[PDB]
């Protein structure tokens, strides 16, 4: 069966939602496996309890950690991170940055990689956030695919809402407020759908 | 006088529009020559009387032409393109592609570059276009201004909107159909004086 | 038979240099259709719109401009709205080479700038895996990126690809045409 | 007088030669203090983020992990959020150096997506403009990007940063607080 990892970070919950529905979507093509997989914190015991992330991170506690070397046994990777003015969030850089081991080998060549993000404001790196994403992946030899103009979300003109034709996102609000819409949320299935319909062509013809 | 330059290329009057608010923030600096510059078409008559496009661009006509060496002229350049599937479009393109004179000179070194933007979709190129364009200036040494996030606009959580804190934007819709809001022009009008505060304070110390 | 099309604007020939390279490490793979096209401003075709969609793989070549595509890919890409809005490129392998004057005067900017339009359409995204010896070359002054190949023209364009540079190519092009190869047997 | 910070992160000391060469080149212009920072994972002291709030200009030097700044590097700005809210950056000059392994892996790409952090804090950026000579140079393997000054670290680390890359790397400096001096004389 087609091996579906996704791998996210997520602080509050908005990318853990994400992740859900990415799940959801990829598992409506059949003959494929799922799983979710958290990164690592970082951030210090004490400004989580003061922050009241460590609450948060508890509803998503039991997911499994990821690590550098189970990135290898899947067929797609679709990463999930809030944005940190434009770039992926630190946790998640400092979980790549441990793959070198993975990229002598070739691990990744070959494997198709997404992205999807979480953002504060409508234009603060919903895009730059994903693209700067893809460069890392490109360095691990894998496949690019983002989300295709025939998910009628990403041309959406009459209700604020993430979404790119680089890879699905949503908007969490200024105070991380804003929960993920049924648009966005929609996006994820598609682009879960997608993914594992290509990973699948891919990995049926080794 | 600071000497600040607005250099658009406009199929539908969205992106003059914008520029017509740019120019006005710019003016509030004082003690600032403001000129709008439009760079030449490239499509064919014909194709342009079938659109309609001839009838838009005519809404602009009477603004002068844009030259690669009268840029030479501008202590900041702030530069307007529709996007296309997230680069700046060809028109813009061919444009700057004839700076090559320019360039061996040295002559936009030193100078502040800033760009603004048009898309169809809320995360289709609203800062690809921007960040892409932003390479192009870097070649020809220009110091890159965005718009900082001390702009209320840029944190809009109730209307969907244009405006990056890499550069102003405005949304179009599919169709063409949605003027720009209030919100992207007021973003525009403090782009336009945030450029020209930063040009002058450069100006004027040679 | 897996359709692959190399669609380029070359001046100097290093961007022509470096599609037929692409081009012979495609063919090395069998029952794969290679075809060069090149966009308007010489007995290679034009490319069209239309004739893309034709295409199991495209991958495109062109010299930098201040490090994005050059205004005549730029204007070709602006008349493909018609394939855009049919879907026509969805699930089609996307792949860019590029040439340069200078050792990082967009190199990489160039390609990474490319491969947002290829996301506007839907394609999928293939660069050059370090698998590939000849991106990690430090003895020679070279192009090639895990982006996509790349070769450098100097100052004056009098620089030649050299033999790192086309077989990076080579290699990009038998790659490519063995992931498009896979999805094209895989409908 | 005009404040310069020179905020980096460096293992293998390519980066730190590169920030000494930016600093040589900074001190060059008069009137110019300028202070080297490193960032937590060795007599050069750490960066706080409100200690950037003194710099009327910051010059930020990362190592490339896969064509993205060092996780350190993140970790440090992703603590920058108060200096955020409160607009401690805005209109300060901000710019960039690297260092890589290979000749096109993250040369450019690293400088352009630290780029997009600068930009969030609405810094004024600046990269190195062509009349640097050494851009241009077509003889020797050379880092060096109209983006910002880069080194060539080899695959075990082991190549020493160039005459050329260094000399660009100084001409950075140099510019960077001519940049800042004029807009630090001129509140």
């Amino acid at each position: 069966p087609t091996k579906i990892q996704i791998v996210f970070y997520s602080s509050y919950g908005h990318i853990y939602k994400m992740a859900e529905a990415i799940a959801a979507g990829a598992r409506e093509v059949g003959d494929v496996e799922v799983t979710l997989l958290q990164v690592p914190e970082l951030m210090p015991e004490e400004v989580q309890v003061k922050s009241g992330i460590k609450g948060y991170r508890a509803a998503f506690g039991s997911i499994p950690y990821a690590t550098p070397e189970v990135l290898a046994e899947a067929d797609a990777i679709i990463f999930g991170t809030p944005t940190r003015f434009g770039n992926m969030c630190s946790q998640m850089r400092n979980f790549l940055d441990q793959t070198g081991g993975l990229w002598m080998s070739g691990g990744l060549i070959g494997k198709v990689g997404s992205v999807f993000t979480s953002t504060a404001s409508q234009h603060g790196g919903q895009e730059t956030t994903i693209t700067s994403f893809h460069t890392t992946l490109l360095h691990h030899g894998m496949v690019i695919v983002g989300v295709p103009y025939s998910e009628p979300g990403l041309t959406n003109m009459t209700e604020i809402s993430g979404g790119t034709p680089y890879g699905a996102s949503t908007l969490a609000g200024a105070d991380g407020s804003r929960q993920p819409s049924e648009n966005e949320l929609q996006i994820a299935r598609f682009q879960g759908k997608h993914v594992a319909t290509i990973a699948k062509r891919l990995a049926n013809n080794k």
